[PDB]
């Protein structure tokens, strides 16, 4: 099994999983052109598309891909039913692709209907979980995003976080604005900066390591609580999470 990234727009990645026969799965294709080129260049045979949510940079390419490859099954949440989805899926359901069983996980936050797809070790989490960060709350509440990250954090340590955007460096700069003396965050920031100085991709990341350097997965850590509670006297986890996400909104 091979995991490939195809850049699109300014900072999107279209993930492609292909098996040993060249059959492939395409995740969140917002621009069909680079995907079509890679399919041709690599002799891939597209079998399915996964959509995580309805935003344009994630679904814009479906029509052209489906016209070129009429056999493609398009999986997605109810909120993409008008975006070319042919199999609506929801929490707890499974999509069988490339001989692998992908579990569907509802992760409201970025959008209300956002879903994630998991088949060990691959986690396609769209704009919910980023390396060092999480999605901006356009439609979901902070409580919902908090609960969605709790669900993703419970996945196995060897999970590969395949998120949709190259946000890692900015996410880690924010992390240092909150915990500037955390050695793990500093070390990861410097590694991510080194990659981005050479315009290299920072993904996928291993979930085990995200637990250490993603401040949005460290809501219940005493060191973060003490920082957050020195600004606002907040007593509940979802309130502290909202504080941190609001701070990042203006960073
Ligand atoms: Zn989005
Ligand atoms: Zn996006």
């Amino acid at each position: 099994m091979n995991l490939n990234s195809i850049p699109a727009f300014d900072d999107n990645y279209i993930w492609v999983l292909n098996d040993e026969a060249g059959r492939c799965l395409i995740v969140d294709p917002g621009d069909a052109e680079p995907v079509l080129n890679a399919i041709a260049a690599n002799n891939w045979q597209p079998e399915a598309i996964f959509l995580t949510h309805h935003h344009h940079d994630h679904v814009g390419g479906v029509k052209e891909l489906v016209e070129k490859f009429p056999q493609i099954v398009v999986y997605g949440p109810q909120e993409t039913q008008d975006k070319g989805t042919t199999q609506v899926v929801k929490d707890g359901e499974t999509a069988f692709v490339l001989g692998h069983e992908f579990s569907v996980i509802a992760t409201p936050g970025h959008t209300l209907g956002h879903i994630c797809y998991f088949s060990k070790p691959y986690l396609f989490c769209g704009d919910t979980l980023f390396s060092g960060g999480c999605g901006r709350l356009f439609e979901g509440t902070a409580s919902q995003m908090y609960q969605s990250l709790k669900k993703l954090s419970a996945l196995p340590d060897d999970t590969l976080v395949c998120c949709a955007h190259e946000y890692t460096l900015s996410n880690m700069k924010f992390a240092l604005s909150i915990l500037p003396h955390d050695l793990s965050i500093n070390d990861y920031y410097r590694k991510v900066k080194e990659l981005r100085a050479k315009n290299q991709i920072t993904l996928p990341v291993i979930l085990k390591n995200e637990r250490q350097i993603n401040v949005f997965l460290r809501t219940e850590d005493i060191d973060l609580i003490n920082v957050i509670n020195e600004e606002t006297l907040l007593q509940q986890p979802e309130e502290r999470f909202a504080w941190l996400r609001s701070k990042k909104d203006r960073f």
